[PDB]
RNA sequence: CCCUGGGGGGGCCGGGCCACCCCUCCCACGGCGCGACCGCUCUCCCAGGGGGCGGGGCGGACUGUCCCCAGUGCGCCCCG
């Protein structure tokens, strides 16, 4: 006698961020040289002193 | 009018113009400057080589055999 399935008013939010965005090309390119610089100080100063 | 019935020339009078020298419109095409709009972006620029569009925040998300202090994007607001 009642199959019609009314729906909730459902609005109730304006909230959005839960997972990371895809990091940019220049951000992952400068991460590489920030690793390359951090390896060479480990051999320059920490094998000489 | 000329030359010997005949021969050789000039014309007749009004109009405009592709146009002929001086003042005036519109289109097309080219060049040199100009204003404003839209689009792309960092050069002169700045702290010989060094760093760049810089400048701030509302800010946020990050990055690193760990200079934990330095470094990279993004959205907005506003100038170059």
């Amino acid at each position: 006698e009642n199959p019609v399935y009314e729906k909730k008013p459902k609005k109730e939010v304006k909230k959005k961020r839960w997972n990371r965005p895809k990091m940019s090309l220049a951000q992952k390119k400068d991460r590489v040289a920030q690793k390359k610089a951090s390896f060479l100080r480990a051999q320059e100063r920490a094998a000489e002193s």
